[PDB]
């Protein structure tokens, strides 16, 4: 292992700041130092911290606390070396956004949410954040009758446009990411999964500065493979930023270390951010963010171990990544299966639907029964990325 | 109840000619005859019928075949008054179609499938039908190596958008409706929610005339509100059909009747096509589909007695949703809720992003915990949308 | 529908006193004074109220203190008629308890917890409870290493028989109940369905006095059928208490109100609760008790809404299962279905299996495929069972 | 790896036999021959063969072909010297069985059921099977008013225990595992964990020679922990058979090789085989079988390839188990989180209920709050687990 500055290894500050409260229990844990939390990271080798507004200035604080609190911060950062590569804001504690911020039923909600998203925007422009996270974990319903659904798209378009706009007017260095969850804390939350935070940007008027921040354990809560939804996005050209972690199963949002989840997902995740796509095309190449939660069990040593331990399931699968592709065997594999075969057009250059449609020998002609006896061999190729991740090859 | 032609139900043939075969077991019905089905189901009120082409034409039939299948097909409609308003093809269950049909591992399938799907255009246009579904059952996979992910969706768009342009190209008065499922027969199938194929299409050269073909069961099995779903895609204006259908959970797709699934989603589901939004907006306006089996322990009486059923149960639905948004009680409750209030932008008329920022009134001098001392009264709400589901009301 | 002390309704005071606070968020209500509690409860037809040792005794209270409380609620009871049916333990809040209490690793909290169970036992008595109820909410793990799972079953039951044992020698009348989660707050918890807990319970010294505490959202965040899980505990004779609340699937604990859920499920519950089974056999005789919490959107005037909507969505589904039942048309569909069928033995009156083997009839000579054409019509008696619950019938 | 018939590797004739039709698909592979099935499986290394009665003798077989057939399957069993340690029924292909056998609701066909069953008995004594399953997968309902609830496990329990009596009464030496399913193909089966079957088991009136045969994939389709729910089984000692292959999620039974669904699960489930107990107990000795489908997009070679997979997967978990425990690392670790702590009865050696309760030290003056700052490093422990399966240790 031994992670370093270059891996852009980010955690965001409630993560190793979690003490341990959940619906059924109290903190087990005293809170977390922000200077602290910043000197601790940077000795374990992090490039950067990231944070909610309210993680570092209380949402009462007074404008004499925010300097003070800001001038122990940005002191940390400059004695350190760390980074703040993005910033989110918090409209889901405070009881006020008990039916959401952007979407919530009461106008004057709505005006307070994106009033305090506009100035968080300011602040994250000040840090040198290339990326402002939206997690609309309030934006939802219990019940179905709530809300007018037309009208929670139209006021959370609302909300997103009047932010893009905002950056765009005072040149920010700035992009915006949405990031999706089934549900928790609302029995159903607006934009679900990768896909539906994928279609709502199209129908944005600043579509072009907003792109998604998926996380692992949030398309796992939908059954959904991982994998196969941050390839959506990177194929569209949204990946601007991803959350890492571990969840086991369809149930509460666990935020458990990155691999201590489904294994073999997290591998093929791993290959998809180090390596792309076996015929080439887009890349990631952006911070590897964590978002978990340290087990409340553990103490403060936990904090730290769990926070290593991210570091080193990445680096590990990402040494057995690499040696799976770089395999001959594996290539030969690949090759057998037809996944090379994929990259090619299915259309000849120039033929058009017609030309197929009177081509005789791929209709008409077709030996379909003798095409069916290929034997695609996903079962011995799936046997050689096993042994690649147990280290046995 | 008492169905009639201008409610537009259609049954596709597949429906109520599913013979019983699962995965472990042989059909325990007799074949059923094509020009029967078509009259049996006009005895009952639908609309018109849906087919996939080897649901009427083997795989096999010789050209001879296909023209005597069609006349006693043709001839049936014309007795009968059904119209065809949507057709599709089969393009999971010949051995062939194993790894799928546009982006299947073998190049040579692959274009078999894609001339497969423009003859079976050119049989649409010719019967009338409006809509082209698409529901790429074998397009995944099980293991996540099996696959280049990003060369997947490439094809999956060539193929979609050789088949517009097709369209467009010999002017039919067609569009094409992807039918998203999130497994099986597949472990993990591309576009595997409404979001995704929302997303999907807007990367399409053709995607004018691509919309969707959601279905109940389908988003249930990645445990997502059907309602949200469904609005999103209206939202978009994209949704082209629809597939009504019951699901109990997330486990194999079971194909109930519509309304013997989650009933009370079902309710909500019939008041956004019904009745549209609370403070207005789109319409669905094609037909209401069904696309459901058979339960397997039942007889021929059961698959007739069925077909009834779906009818019955949305009409009946959509009765029990008339009186309950009529219902003054219940208007007067969506108004203490802020439903209507959801409706009123955000920002005032004419002011900027800057403006809500200065306006001390909704940031720095806001009362935040006055303000979250609003009861949203969601539960009362809600409890009057199921004493109008009951009949209580 | 209006509830009588006579249908047995029971309410947690952690029920209605659930103040709000989730995992991403504070308290939106603020205390409920347990008086108040009572007399409200009392005024909405209540026929009991149950609580936690520590909803009513603060952790740290002194003696002074314990006194004082009880004394209040005690005055409270006797001023309203309300009894306390059932007591429970909080073995999940305070931070001593994050690895569980009868199976937390170190075994000073082990002794803590049985100390703090044994005096509540006697509170419980003191009260006049009839059930003593036991959720092991922290019992389990996140990861697979973290328990000696067979150990963790012995201490499991050196708890539950150590308490059981000191019930039989004190006298008192108390019955424990266990209740069963599959998870939350631990990523997974031992005894995790009724299944488990019933097969736990014959291997206690002291199992006669031990018994389940189904509750309808846990069964169902693992997606089982709650009405065949209650079944299974009537069936042996180890229905003790029920919890009912609505869950929207597999995912957080919703703890909704009854009914406002899985609808056709709770329908069904309820007609097993009042009809009994079709064949005779068992049937429950304790308190209907909910445990739900009110919408943390929903101020007070929704607590009580909430609290109310429990009831009357149980007495609607009971008119509705009553009419059900006893409508004609329905009794003619169960039979020609064989649910009466079903309860006559399969073997003739002393008739073994040599007999039986050996009878031609029954083997050799059955005509399986004639069999097999009979129409169990289980979509029929379904679609009426639908009728009855949205009372167009 | 290379696996001896020493490892107890047992598959079911119609595991590499499923000739690949699903339920949108016919098959993709030929029949497979019986005899060529036991020649490839004994040069592969597997101990022993087991079937479905019709997997081998159809179910329209005359008497002549039935002892054909058995010639040449015990001419192959007697050339290659594989054991056959367990026989099962099909009790679900034929349509006479689509509402199950021994719970159908037509009693003729409960009687044929059971007859099947006793005959088949007969025969898997002459083979020397030691195991006779009982997998009830048409045993349940897709409708809730479908069943009487009572009676069907009254049913269950008749034919179960009238098998069970038939043992006894022959002298047969062989014990009953019968084997959960949550559900598929019915929409709900009955006994669907392992605690609803451990449970079932203590209401029989011959429970001391029925046991349980858990599949990995079938409790994982609930989200259940498989290595939680196999050690209540064998606490119980009831652990009689097992079934191994792996699930990606909640869905349609995958049925996929052992190792290639949930990774850290199977690891820990072989530990828990291999390794037995931290603190001791019951071990489980009988044969590791194998009950997967060979991918249908894979030809022959794919069908021995995943055959093989299934051993070396095995293999090597076993390797990586044996140096997990044996790492000095990680017995430091366990003892520091507890796991053997949690081996010592909580109570001292006749101490009591009332002396407990008296003890001041346990309760009274017990110091909670400094109790609750052990730091229990489960995470740290789980990070040594992890290493070990990648062998990067
Ligand atoms: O605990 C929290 O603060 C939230 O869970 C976050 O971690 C969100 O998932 C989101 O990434 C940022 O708001
Ligand atoms: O059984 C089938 O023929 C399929 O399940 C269909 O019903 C698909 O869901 C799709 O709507 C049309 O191909
Ligand atoms: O909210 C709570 O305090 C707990 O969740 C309880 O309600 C459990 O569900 C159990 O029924 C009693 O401990
Ligand atoms: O494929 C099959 O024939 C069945 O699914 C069986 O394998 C069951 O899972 C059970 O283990 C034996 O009846
Ligand atoms: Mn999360
Ligand atoms: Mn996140
Ligand atoms: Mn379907
Ligand atoms: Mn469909
Ligand atoms: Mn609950
Ligand atoms: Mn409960
Ligand atoms: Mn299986
Ligand atoms: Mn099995």
């Amino acid at each position: 292992v031994q992670p370093t500055p270059a891996d852009h290894f980010t955690f965001g500050l409630w993560t190793v700041g979690w003490t341990g409260a959940d619906p059924f229990g109290v903190a087990t844990r005293k809170n977390l130092d922000p200077v602290e939390a910043v000197h601790k990271l940077a000795e374990l080798g992090a490039y950067g911290i990231t944070f909610h507004d309210n993680d570092l200035i209380p949402f009462d604080a007074t404008e004499a606390e925010r300097e003070k609190i800001l001038g122990d911060f940005n002191q940390a950062l400059k004695d350190t070396g760390l980074k703040v590569p993005m910033v989110t804001t918090n409209l889901f504690s405070h009881p006020v956004f008990k039916d959401g911020g952007f979407t919530s039923n009461d106008r004057s909600i709505r005006r307070f949410a994106l009033a305090k998203v506009l100035h968080n925007i300011d602040l994250a422009a000040e840090m040198g954040a290339e990326t402002f996270v939206m997690w609309g974990g309030r934006e939802g319903s219990e019940y179905d009758g709530s809300k007018d659904l037309a009208a929670a798209l139209d006021r959370m378009r609302e909300g997103v446009d009047t932010a893009a706009g905002y950056i765009k007017d005072k040149g920010y260095n700035l992009r915006i990411a949405l990031e999706p969850k089934p549900n928790e804390p609302r029995g159903d939350i607006f934009l679900p999964t990768v896909g539906h935070g994928l279609a709502f940007i199209e129908q944005l008027e600043h579509g072009d500065i907003v792109g998604l921040n998926p996380e692992t354990g949030h398309e796992q809560m939908a059954g959904l493979n991982f994998t196969h939804g941050i390839a959506q996005a990177l194929w569209a050209e949204k990946l601007f930023h991803i959350d890492l972690n571990g969840q086991r199963g369809i149930k509460y949002d666990q935020d458990l270390v990155f691999g201590h989840g489904d294994l073999t997902s997290a591998f093929f995740t791993v290959d998809l951010l180090e390596n792309g796509f076996p015929n080439g095309g887009p890349k990631y190449t952006g911070p590897r963010h964590f978002d978990y939660k340290p087990s409340r069990t553990d103490g403060y040593d936990g904090v730290w171990d769990s926070a290593k331990a991210n570091m080193s399931m990445y680096l590990l699968l990402k040494e057995r990544a690499l040696a799976f592709r770089a395999d001959p065997e594996v290539q030969e594999a690949m090759k057998t299966s037809g996944v090379f075969e994929l990259g090619e057009t299915t259309l000849n250059a120039g033929e058009s639907a017609a030309d197929l449609m009177n081509d005789s020998a791929s209709f008409a002609g077709f030996d379909a029964e003798a095409a069916a006896e290929r034997n695609f061999a996903f079962i011995r190729l799936n046997q050689l990325a096993i042994e690649h991740l147990l280290g046995s090859r």
